[PDB]
């Protein structure tokens, strides 16, 4: 059917707004099963009123249109963001126009992101940054506790626990890209493949950070996960959590590892990066994703120190690689053994000099390449993703073949 908004009360003072699409809307590897998805927003309306995670650009108008019929936006006290990017920021611009009195609640990395993203926008709602174990009291027992859960792809990711309802708002964790009529997740098997595919595409390349996240979240006795995507997790909560632990364990246990350094979390190059990573991990080789923009030097050193191969992904900005790609390049060259397998990819408009620069520097530095350098002009398509995935697989096979020779 057409996109819609499914509304359901889910706990005291708490409502979910599921923006639903039955069709795939973006060419990103995680929508590969083409089972649709949902973008979930949550409203806690107590003494104070908080809205979690307005949906992105595809959903902006249905969502705001629907919300306004259920709520005077002038009474909105808080907008809580589990993660931030330009797509979500688009909806925020409109929502905050209608709710100028609201305060933005988010993590420190998200705040930094949002300040750039809304730099030229008129909206100037205040931002209140939340750190681990900070609280926000909505009244009526809804004293929220916040838990930062950063990953390369979601540097500003922030989970929230509501002790009144025992709901953990988990953002990108524990979800599934599947559109259905069920607001809750009764039935294990129908969601198993979606949940595993979701983990594999989104979380496997961040196995250590995701494990660190789940360790923190253990401290909260939640009976429901309220994720960004798919049904709420109530009936499958324990089983899915045990599965995540096992999957995380097997990722970090794999013999070979690839350091996958890409320029930033969101954008065409990032889309390519997730596709390549999935090709590697499905082939039984671990991936440590590195967001050059938000990563520090020790992260990059440690990744390169334990990897069998590394891959750079970069856009071209004014004829050059982004500064974070240039500095990551220096750290990589200063630390990588020439036995490491190398790879280069990227997207570009009409100039792709960043890709040429990287290919040349790695070739001059004596590295062998694990796939032919990937150059994608303008927006990735379905076959783009499959090609990148296949390149990742090729890279993985090359690593396994060379390792078997010891
Ligand atoms: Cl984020």
């Amino acid at each position: 059917p057409a996109k819609d908004v499914q509304i359901c009360p889910i706990a005291v003072d708490t409502t979910v707004f599921r923006s639903r699409t039955w069709d795939r809307l973006k060419f990103e590897i995680e929508y590969g099963l083409q089972r649709g998805t949902t973008a979930n927003s949550y409203l806690i309306s107590a003494d104070k009123i908080a809205l979690f995670d307005p949906p992105g650009e595809s959903f902006t108008d249905n969502f705001v249109g629907t919300l306004i019929q259920r709520l005077d936006l002038n009474s909105l006290d808080y907008v809580i963001l589990g993660h931030v990017n330009a797509n979500r920021a688009h909806t925020l611009k409109l929502l905050l126009s209608l709710a100028p009195q609201a305060t933005i609640i988010c993590s420190n990395p998200a705040a930094q992101n949002l300040e750039k993203l809304l730099a030229d926008a008129e909206v100037n709602n205040p931002i209140q940054v939340m750190k681990g174990n900070d609280h926000l009291d909505l009244g009526r027992g809804h004293e929220l506790t916040f838990i930062p859960t950063p990953s390369p792809r979601y540097p500003g990711q922030l989970c929230t626990y509501d002790p009144r309802t025992e709901i953990l708002f988990t953002d990108k964790l524990f979800g599934a890209h599947v559109c259905g009529d069920q607001v809750f997740d009764e039935g294990w098997t129908i969601y198993q493949e979606d949940r595993r595919y979701y983990f594999d595409c989104l979380l496997a390349p961040a196995a250590a950070q995701v494990s660190a996240a789940l360790n923190k979240l253990e401290a909260y006795p939640a009976q429901t996960y309220a994720p960004s995507h798919g049904p709420l997790v109530r009936y499958g909560l324990r089983e899915l959590t045990r599965n995540y632990q096992q999957w995380l364990s097997e990722q970090q246990a794999q013999a070979l590892n690839v350091a996958l350094i890409y320029a930033s979390a969101y954008g065409n190059t990032s889309t390519l990066a997730q596709a390549i990573a999935r090709g590697i991990t499905k082939a039984g080789v671990a991936v440590t994703a590195i967001n050059a923009e938000t990563s520090n030097a020790e992260e990059i050193k440690e990744a390169i120190g334990k990897s069998a191969g590394f891959i750079f992904g970069s856009p071209t900005l004014g004829g050059h690689a982004p500064t974070p790609i240039q500095t990551a390049l220096g750290i990589t060259l200063a630390n990588a053994s020439k036995t490491q397998l190398c790879g280069v990819f990227g997207s570009f408009g009409w100039s792709g000099e960043a890709i040429d620069m990287l290919e040349n520097k790695f070739r001059d530095a004596g590295f062998s390449f694990g796939f032919d350098t990937i150059r994608v002009k303008f927006k990735p398509t379905d076959q783009t993703l499959k090609m990148c995935e296949e390149a990742g697989t090729d890279f993985a096979q090359a690593l396994k073949k060379a390792e078997k020779r010891r």
